[PDB]
């Protein structure tokens, strides 16, 4: 079935963030393609890929990346879809950067910015689904369920251990 | 003309901000309401605005708060509807506060967060917009106009 | 014996925080009840929890939760009584996000915020003793014996060892 | 009508925040004392202060400070009330450092520390209401009365 | 007198800092084009500038931008030629996010980074004048000459 | 000999850094002593160790906190001497709030304050050294071979290896 | 009534703090000089200053700066005399830049870093004094003066 | 043959960082020095070798230090050359503290500065190598193939793996 959202990560690093993603869609049923754009290395690559997204079908682009991090933005700059930024954890300043270079976008061009890390990406993954499911009821379901799982998972009280 | 996006803002104070939310959905006619909702002072209210948003036909949520900002988090929580965050700056720690406090939702309960202050307002609208635009033809087409004109409206040189 | 101080945390994670807490109310003979309680998985156990802590005879609440850390603020949203907030330590920003996420509430509903970690644990208990102290002067007797024990163990100097 | 809240601040500069303290404890008629302790310029005042304050009837101190800020922490070492503290925000650093040199007391001397500012200094006042409200229970009804305004006064929609 | 060296700034407000560089490489009498080209807003025309700088005789890339500040990143990504970035300071984290969205450039794709606001503009401008002198004597020397007037002007003593 | 120098810490734990004072002024010759003294655990000590600390012919104080770090204040609060900070490095913040706790201080009491951790550490003790030797001119002479020994030995190019 | 303590800085601009340091030294009594002093426009006149510093009488230097503030440092670095750090206050880093460029100096060459701005000022010279004061019992006493009345003069509560 | 660049640090510990600039100019063929200089350990050869690099033939510094990082403005002070400044992450602070003493020159004294670390190095010695092949074509044909193979050796999508 044809991808409906688009997993885009600047590096083959930033995957170990991003799989959280892909395993969310996977798990939520939600067709998807997940690939490698970098900003500053494919930057012809990242315009076509964006300005395309539309045409083949795509509804939601998540875009992670790390330092200071362009990906998410540019993306945005091209496509009028919705586009939902990861910031991933950088060595130095541990995703601050990345939160920062994500969030700040000018008024004009949205990105909506996650978490820093692999919560972040975890919630990438739903929101898109939060957006699909405005217009899929049986998607609709399978979100109410998965939260009111996660709602029905929390127990009363703590374990106690050493 | 119900509303399908709700705008709410945690203070007539934040309205200085979110008012910008308000415009650009006017401006591309996107039917929507604009209320105040304290997470804090009327935490009543927020359960009950967030729980009935989705039969309410309600299809997108913007949420600004400043400082100790929980009105997003807390609204994603009662809702399976897309809600938007907006950091409404601050006076001591210039929004930094707002933004932590709505980006860093642990992974099940997500915030879309956009940028502190009156940026993040005008992109919160465009973001609905762009939502909405997935499954309404006519406001994509004016949503593709506004970012035709937003591109084009630039100068290629400043002005003394 | 009844509690009178509920200490309530965000997921077993935060336990390695929390348990500070509810190791010094046992060490000062306070009861207490121990408990899961998540804002954004749990809300309506939240509000209900809040709503009926006085009525049930609680006097303080300790509340932990880290990252955008919104458990003790609207627990302070639904009850009049004292309520006492610990920032646990984010693994990106290192707590950071969780103590400003606690601390920065507008004027109108208070939490009283202490250290970032197992200190402020501790210390939140401490504080809680503190005002139970008021009205209970063997628990006064307790709290005072602690802190003088605490003050002479402290040597005269440090030693040196490789 | 002997004080049962102390509230202190470093300078007469710290008034301009900590009158909003002032204010509210006058508003829920909990009898106070408002005065300059500095921990910097008179470390002796500060002490025998601390040192005397439960003797003297005070069940709770309200401490605020800026910059370096050691009067919250410095009184809790010297006594068993509970102490709590507001940041004073900093010319330069806009209360950041006041807000850590408060709230990261090492485990064992606990200051309860607010929000940076007028905020902070009206949620230290109302959560030493929320204390003395375990024991009286005429102030417990007139701060659910405070509580419940605060709550019902906020409007359902922004003007213009 | 082509110019040599390209002053590129996201929008018209920027221009309130990179006229000092303009005016910088105007004193030393080195040909310039100040233009606007907005990363988000006009991505295709960053697209085309940077990708045909080197050809049309650039040797020298001047980028200024504020907030989540891409246009430096971008533009060394679509050129050979030295890019250098000037973080204009943003309204509520004073150029921190301009910065760090500036200089932190992963390995494989540099911009020369200068400070926040009117210093870095102007610094920009310097070392792209210092660049250019490695091959140009007359410039060279206007350059020492800038350098030994900077050192030679400051006082001894300061002024009531 | 009397001690001139003393170099005061709040804990043990704070001596891993402090001990870097200590071996430098044993390296200079300058007689020291080297104590716990806590502003929050032992306050009514410090107030002691502060006030009399000239009358027992102390010249310079070494004092060494991390977290919210009131030592070296309140001790600069009770003494005219010179009174040098160290910021410890504290577990979540890494030391950041240690340096604003000591070097924030408001005009009218001063704090010299030094590098967050050993660096800081080391440099305090350099400091008080070079206080000192204004005065003593055996102990001068020894700052400048320290300090020539120490040019001498940065090498002229960098050690190449796996 | 030759100096025994050199106050420099790095610009005019910075005299509006430093000034504060020149007018405590003077209240003191304090034999002083006040020059400018720029580690980055003036790195020779800086050398000169501080290799000559001892061997010219100087007890201590007083050395004020912001931003990328190297003017401490590299004072320190070419003197063996104690050397006292100031960070001005930034436009937009509010002197965060300021402050760990100086007080960050690694093990080997001490800088004593006071607070941003005035406040530092002032102790600087404060600090400065009470160095002297070891080896001088007159102006032992009147720095004993000094802080008794900066001690007594606290008022004991604030005023309206 | 004779050094266009000279690469500078403060120290040993430096060159962990530092080395990735050596390696990158020897991998696009630019003969260059690599020494240690020390800001505050060798002031007078720091002003030396600053003094002199233009007569000497050099024709770019890259300096690198962290923590209260001088080196390279205290560089651009002394030379009209153009100075590239990285960052070196520092222990506690992470290179925060090295990143704005390097980045926040005033104006009049440019240094064009770099990311914290490794990736800082690489793209000082990407830059420097961008200035020289301004007016050596060998070069800017080198530097055109490093960014092909760069952009080229990017995949379409990442590796899955446990
Ligand atoms: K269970
Ligand atoms: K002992
Ligand atoms: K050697
Ligand atoms: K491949």
């Amino acid at each position: 079935s044809a991808p409906v959202v688009g997993i885009i990560m600047g590096s083959q690093s930033d995957f170990e963030t991003m799989r959280h993603a892909d395993a969310l869609l996977t798990e939520l049923e939600i067709p998807h393609e997940t690939l490698i754009v970098s900003a500053h290395r494919t930057p012809d690559r990242l315009a076509d890929y964006a300005r395309t997204a539309a045409e083949r079908g795509l509804n939601v682009i998540i875009a992670g990346a790390g330092g200071a991090a362009h990906l998410p933005g540019m993306c945005a700059a091209w496509t009028r879809l919705p586009v939902l930024g990861v910031p991933v954890e950088s060595r130095a300043l541990k995703g601050m950067d990345s939160l920062l270079s994500i969030v700040q976008m000018p008024g004009g061009v949205p990105v909506g910015t996650l978490a820093i890390g692999a919560s972040g990406a975890k919630n990438a993954a739903l929101l898109a689904a939060s957006i699909l499911a405005l217009y899929n009821p049986a998607l609709a379901a399978r979100l109410e369920t998965f939260r009111a799982l996660q709602t029905a998972s929390v127990p009363n009280s703590p374990i106690t251990e050493d």
